[PDB]
């Protein structure tokens, strides 16, 4: 008895669809975080559904209660990876490395399935009780690949200083290197604790002074060499050039031996 009731303890994040709060069991003491939700939840939760990865955010069930939709996910204690970023400092290298490392085995296990996060960014990974990443908020997220057949996007979603490039520019485009160039962006971040543009275009200076090179400037200048050579192959502007993870795989810093 009563093994199936939660307690809401306390709020955890607030979107736009509504609030996230930290439910604890009545009788096993287990934590979750509850999404509360007042055609873009059914989706959330079928793309959910599909997911079972260390690196992805555990989906435990929905509840509906009337018109408010109840989403049971993993509750993370290690919160938000955005709040290990030291504004204008980052983090060490080496922690960095291994977060990039967990980021890249969660986005090929989610582009093996054929789904496409769109929506990277460091509020949207969370750290377990051993500190191990995990994907988070499937809100955004869609089927990119079916029955082995690609489907191009053309729609804007992300958040403008994490997006790609084609985004801005292209009426379509292939959604598995946009996820590519928002964890080079989440990498630059952890690196340097601040984000190189507002957004990818060429009104943009300092996006303009990348793809110039001028990498004596704020925040390339704060990363290191070997970083900065896979960075300087992830934020490629044309897609169809990108680095692409299998590649990523065998980048020299990705596999350089790091200890704090
Ligand atoms: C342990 O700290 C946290 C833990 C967690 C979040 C934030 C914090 C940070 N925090 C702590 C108190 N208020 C904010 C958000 C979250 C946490 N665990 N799980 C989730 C979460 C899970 C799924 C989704 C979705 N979609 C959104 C959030």
């Amino acid at each position: 008895p009563f093994v199936e009731d939660w307690d809401l303890v306390q709020t955890l994040g607030e979107g736009a669809a509504g609030e996230v709060q930290l439910a604890v069991n009545r009788v096993t003491e287990e934590a979750v975080a509850v999404k509360i939700v007042d055609e873009n939840i059914k989706k959330e939760i079928c793309i959910n559904k599909m997911l079972n990865h260390e690196n992805v955010v555990k989906f435990y069930g929905h509840r509906r209660e009337g018109n408010i939709q109840y989403l049971f996910l993993e509750y993370c204690s290690g919160g938000e990876l955005f709040d290990r970023i030291e504004p204008d400092i980052g983090m060490p290298e080496p922690d960095a490395q291994r977060f990039f490392h967990q980021l890249m085995a969660g986005v090929v296990y989610l582009h093996g399935i054929g789904i496409t996060h769109r929506d990277i960014k460091p509020e949207n990974l969370l750290l377990d009780e051993r500190d191990n990443l995990k994907i988070s908020d499937f809100g955004l997220a869609t089927v990119f690949r079916y029955n082995n057949r690609e489907r191009l996007l053309n729609k804007m979603c992300g958040t403008l200083p994490y997006v790609a490039p084609e985004l801005l520019k292209r009426r379509e485009f292939h959604a598995e290197p946009v996820d590519v160039w928002s964890c080079g962006i989440v990498l630059t971040a952890m690196l340097a604790g601040e984000l190189p543009w507002d957004q990818p275009s060429d009104s943009c200076q300092e996006y303009s002074d990348w793809k110039e090179k001028k990498t004596y400037l704020n925040p390339w200048k704060k990363i290191d060499s070997a970083p900065l050579a896979l960075l300087h192959k992830i934020l490629v502007e044309n897609p169809s050039a990108r680095i692409t993870i299998p590649d990523i795989k065998k980048d020299r810093w990705y596999n350089k031996p790091l200890k704090k």
